[PDB]
């Protein structure tokens, strides 16, 4: 169970974006019908009144929390990888939209899965902006908390892959659109019950061979990474 507190913009945090920036849910329970329109921006997407601007190659961090701000960020129980998208705000995330901006499952230098290093990273992780059309933009981060997904929530309700899902509102504003946003995957759809990596076991199966559900990232995406960018008790 996590949340999006804000983001941060180069190491600049803009604030508490809960329902100003954010299309925040009620509260930090998981998405795990695959296909609910829950899996597009959560339970209450809706546009918000407030879009962060951004340029292209900015840094764009997300902050995630659990109860509080910068506390345990997410139960370590939930293992699993952590994905970005962008869409068009105008598609309102509807449609074959959401092109993946980042990926990362789990390292195997340090053993450790993207949300293991996201609790280490006090709930921050972050994409740099792509060069695309100025204009207002949903950044939609995902993580997957796969501790109950050796079960599939259509056959069983109970368990499932987790999606904890957040939409930012961003406007881009200095681009040179030198990478045009390519059409993208439709949340809900993209992800199904025989989609690699909605149903895995993380108990024993080695996760080396953990394959995080498609799509591949976009050539034109700029890079990220799952670390702290800022200090929550000073800014
Ligand atoms: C999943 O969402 C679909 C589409 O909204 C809905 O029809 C279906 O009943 C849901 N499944 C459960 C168990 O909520
Ligand atoms: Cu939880």
């Amino acid at each position: 169970h996590t949340l999006v507190w804000g983001v941060w913009v180069n190491g600049v945090d803009q604030g508490d974006g809960r329902n100003i920036y954010i299309r925040s849910p009620p509260n930090n329970n998981p998405v795990k019908n695959l296909t609910s329109p829950d899996m597009t921006c959560n339970v209450d997407n809706r546009v918000v009144p407030k879009s962060v601007p951004v340029n292209a190659g900015d840094t764009l961090t997300f902050e995630w929390y659990h109860n509080t701000r910068d506390d345990d960020i997410i139960a370590s129980s939930h293992h699993g990888p952590i994905a970005v998208y962008i869409a068009p705000a105008a598609s309102n995330g509807q449609g074959n939209v959401w092109v993946k901006l980042f990926e990362d499952a789990y390292n195997v230098t340090n053993s450790t899965w993207a949300v293991d290093r996201l609790i280490t990273a006090h709930g921050q992780h972050s994409v740099v902006v792509p060069h695309v059309a100025p204009g207002d933009y949903l950044f939609r981060a995902e993580i997957i908390a796969l501790h109950e997904a050796d079960s599939l929530y259509s056959q069983n309700p109970i368990r499932g892959a987790q999606f904890y899902i957040s939409c930012a509102q961003i406007t881009i504003n200095s681009s040179d659109d030198s990478t045009p946003l390519p059409a993208g995957v439709p949340f809900p759809g993209a992800y199904t019950d025989s989609t690699p990596g909605i149903q895995f076991n993380i108990y024993t199966t080695p996760a080396t061979s953990y394959v995080a559900p498609p799509p591949s990232v976009w050539s034109g995406a700029l890079g990220g990474s799952i670390a702290q960018v800022g200090d929550a008790s000073l800014e």
